């Protein structure tokens, strides 16, 4: 079955989040509904407000400011780099972190801007591992 | 841990999108960036676009339209139910379908005019465990 019986009264859909998040994702890839340019040393990326808040710190407090809301182009600091911010916003819209050796750092300082302390906190068990 | 290696090369995050949905939900009960008034028989639910047309076929349809996806208000056919619309809404905020006895009917109705084809069918299957 797709479903369950929850802890709580209700049936549960056990892969309803996960197909919300790809058909999120299905929006994105087509520009449907986005909502703002993210801006990284240039490069620029689409992407819907509502999902960057529900990941990120960072973007929780810029979206949630009654002057910065209706910002529909942030800027983010130039020293980000985009292949790190790339990889951060394909995590948060598919749940899938592509962690290399030669994106790491780059993933790991982009998620302690982003205040993504899960992504950070895996970023440094991965790095522990290798020394 | 809180991740797996997926079948891709990719780490995945196995909490990642029921937290983005968890996350979602809590910007609807606070009405943060909700962009669309569903009225029904009246009532009125404040929600996102992106989540209702990633979980409906109807909002999808509407959304994607050109002269329609500006619309900040949409008015549902009077015969729907809003109690039927409310348990819809909550579902798709939260994966979890409160169905009962007193309710199913206009849930299922409801699934079929939002065109919810995975709610139908499991409103057809507790119905048919009833006769
Ligand atoms: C606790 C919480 C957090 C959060 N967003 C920001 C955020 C998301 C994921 C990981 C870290 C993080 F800082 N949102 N968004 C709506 N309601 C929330 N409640
Ligand atoms: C390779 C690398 C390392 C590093 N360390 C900090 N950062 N920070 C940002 N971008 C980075 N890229
Ligand atoms: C196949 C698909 C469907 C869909 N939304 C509509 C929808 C969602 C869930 C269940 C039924 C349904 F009709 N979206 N939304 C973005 N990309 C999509 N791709
Ligand atoms: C109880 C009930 C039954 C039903 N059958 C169709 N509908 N349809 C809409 N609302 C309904 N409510």
């Amino acid at each position: 079955n797709l479903y369950f019986q929850g802890a709580d009264s209700c049936i549960q859909f056990t892969r309803h989040a996960s197909d919300v998040l790809l058909n999120l994702n299905r929006l994105r890839s087509r520009d449907i509904l986005t909502d703002v340019v993210i801006v990284v040393s240039r490069e620029q990326f689409r992407a819907h407000k509502t999902v960057l808040m529900a990941c990120s710190g960072l973007f929780y407090s810029i979206f949630t400011d009654q002057l910065k809301c209706n910002l529909s182009v942030i800027n983010l600091d130039p020293e980000i780099n985009p292949e790190g911010f790339c990889i951060l916003l394909d995590f948060m819209y598919t749940s899938r972190l592509n962690l290399r050796e030669g994106n790491i750092m780059a993933v790991m300082a982009t998620a302690m801007y982003l205040q993504m302390e899960h992504v950070v906190d895996t970023c440094r068990k991965f790095i522990k591992a290798s020394e």
